[PDB]
């Protein structure tokens, strides 16, 4: 079958190299001089990076205006302080230093600082952007390529639900990749990055087969090289090279450039974001957990892409063996592997235990039936949820 | 190493969607010229079909028909002058990378008070530009989706690239169906080109690049399960899709992120059609081998690697060089296999490789993987004859 008819479009000026924070004053000269600098819990005050910053908008001639202490899953009551600070201070463009909770927050102030609503209200596809403020990242944390693509996930914690969104209005318009600035992410979310750089791919490689024979081995090309690089990483936390290399997967892993021609299935994600909903987990911790037993509840569908997966990547020998056998031996080495980092691979990881699973499948299905691999209703989450625990 | 990303181009891909030009052109101006080469779209009823959208997309319609394959800069100055003539606001380039990269160059021009060669020889940088958008009729250059051009000055025998941000295509429409009638030879020549633009990103010696690595390794076997099933087959729409979507990736930049290419063979092929005027992948499949083997000694481990990776060879029991010349010759019979050729005289071409030469050195030594002077390409030269 034909690969399906698409449109490909990214416009983000990604920057990447040590040092690359000075290219600021020349990244923000043709935009308005007031700036509203978004960050995070503290790290990069810890890690030097928020002096430099500073020191780099003084020398553009910028005045400076903050939103700090965005969360991880980062929380609408957060971005509606963001687009008040933005209506308070006549922003005219924001700067991301952070991670992907970092990102996805100052996405959804930008879009939030042209509408006279609730952010929640763009979040949850009640409003859809027709404007947004201009923004750019620094970023500092290798995981959800948020940095070149224009979707965002926000977390309302009033009502407890996780919720992603996206417009052509924020691609970024520059994102500064310096592997220099990812050397204090701690292990365990050195670990939850390549954990959700590699899910990304899966997300985009579980669809029916067609004609992607070249986006195929570009997934499972990604995936190996994570695979050969995670091990190294994480136990040389300060190696350039190794930072350098988990920096650029992590790009295009969700840039647009591996889901051209097919669309991906997202139930995981789906799923894993009704987790974090309800107990704020990390993100790719649930995804470690879930994505598995994802793959052993959709088996039946299709065999035949797992199983190129546990040839192609996982190293498994398919002589003798169906379709099946050989796929459910390669998703156990992909939890394998996962597990060999330090990953989780049980909700109990998180002391999560079942008393919250109908509610948790409830808020997976809140948009009805879901995924294109296969159509997941109620009782395939809440199945997937059981064997997770 | 250090680098920026940036490609603004807005691909669409998938059969009959020539049907989005209406919508793609809604926020241009109204006077468009559309620019086309020596007739294989009118064979192939694909001028009336976007003459039909430009109809229905209401624009006034002006036309630069007979670029010619390397295009020649006297048709740029054409249609730079057709561009003031009659106030086009915006070009529509539909044909193969030549049609492209001379719109590109009139995009350019179209802004410039003086000869469009000054910006093909760097003379002149390019402040702005004329917007454009393109409907790709051959799968080879990448032009669909990147900001260079390659243009020829036919009385001074000359054949550059140059390039600005500014002439990036706003949008391309790709459709398998419009290669369906490129003629055998072109659809090998095509293939030809886009393993080599691989080949020309791979062979540098930047260290930390596995993923670029497996980028290119991934493409050169895509492009060769593909290439002889295509061949004898050149109406599949599966196999011309396969061929056009990686003639894409290959040289819009997705490749070369971190890693400055070496791009010799391409300078030598270059100065080889500056005089001959041969199809520019013709000469590649004569010249690249042997400057895979001229340029060996340098590091023979990067060869090696593709040898292992692309071409099958077994390393058990062998150097690295003696694995490395193996994929050589592999690649060298792959590329015969499907009637592409494997030495000068395939061309009627030793009585002009000093002058080759020269043109080839015009800029001085080049190369990233190896440096080379007027002696390398010569004895370059001369293993291909
Ligand atoms: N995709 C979505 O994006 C979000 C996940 O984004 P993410 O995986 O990039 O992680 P994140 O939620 O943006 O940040 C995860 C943790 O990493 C810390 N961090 C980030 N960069 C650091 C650095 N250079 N050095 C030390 N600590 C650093 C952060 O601490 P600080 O907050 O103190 O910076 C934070 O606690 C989820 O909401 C997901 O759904
Ligand atoms: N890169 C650079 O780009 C140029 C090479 O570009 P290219 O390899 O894409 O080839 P090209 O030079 O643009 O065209 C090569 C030949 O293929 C014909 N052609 C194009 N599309 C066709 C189609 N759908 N059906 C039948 N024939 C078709 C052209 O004839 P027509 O002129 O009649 O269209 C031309 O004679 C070189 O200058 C190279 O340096
Ligand atoms: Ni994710
Ligand atoms: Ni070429």
């Amino acid at each position: 079958d034909p690969m399906h008819n698409f449109t490909y479009w990214n416009p983000t000026k990604l920057i990447f190299g040590r040092g690359e924070v000075e290219r600021l004053p020349e990244e923000l000269k043709s935009y308005g001089k007031n700036v509203l600098l978004v960050y995070g819990g503290g790290s990069i005050k810890r890690s030097g990076l928020y002096d430099q910053v500073i020191e780099q908008l003084n020398k553009a001639g910028v005045t400076v205006h903050e939103l700090a202490g965005v969360e991880p899953n980062p929380r609408v009551s957060t971005v509606n302080k963001g687009v008040a600070l933005c209506k308070e201070h006549h922003i005219d463009f924001l700067l991301a230093v952070g991670g992907g909770s970092v990102i996805d927050c100052t996405k959804a102030i930008a879009a939030g600082a042209k509408y006279d609503g609730d952010a929640w209200d763009i979040v949850t596809k009640k409003h859809q952007p027709k404007d947004a403020l201009p923004f750019g990242t620094v970023l500092t944390l290798a995981a959800t390529g948020s940095e070149m693509n224009s979707g965002s996930v926000i977390t309302n914690w009033e009502t407890k639900e996780k919720y992603g969104w996206g417009s052509p209005l924020v691609f970024p318009k520059f994102s500064i990749l310096d592997p220099v600035n990812t050397f204090t992410v701690p292990k365990n979310h050195t670990i939850y990055g390549m954990v959700d750089m590699m899910s990304h791919v899966f997300e985009q490689y579980f669809h029916h087969v067609s004609n992607t024979p070249y986006q195929d081995r570009m997934c499972e090309s990604l995936l190996r090289t994570v695979i050969e690089t995670a091990p190294k990483l994480i136990n040389d936390l300060e190696n350039y090279e190794l930072r350098e290399t988990i920096l650029y997967t992590g790009t295009i892993a969700l840039n647009g450039m591996l889901s051209m021609g097919a669309r991906g299935d997202w139930a995981t994600h789906n799923i894993e974001h009704a987790v974090s909903a309800v107990y704020d987990i990390p993100h790719a911790g649930g995804l470690a957990i879930l994505f598995p037993n994802w793959m052993r509840h959709t088996l039946s569908e299709n065999p035949a892409r797992m199983k190129q997966l546990a040839v192609r990547v996982f190293g498994v020998e398919e002589a003798g063996k169906t379709d099946k056998e050989v796929a459910l031996e390669g998703i156990d080495k992909l939890s394998a592997f996962w597990t060999s980092l330090g990953a989780p691979n049980r909700l109990a990881d998180y002391d999560i235990n079942d008393e919250q699973l109908d509610t948790i499948a409830d808020k997976a299905m809140a948009n009805g039936t879901f995924g294109q691999f296969k159509s997941l209703n109620k009782e395939d989450v809440l199945a997937i949820l059981k064997a997770s625990l």
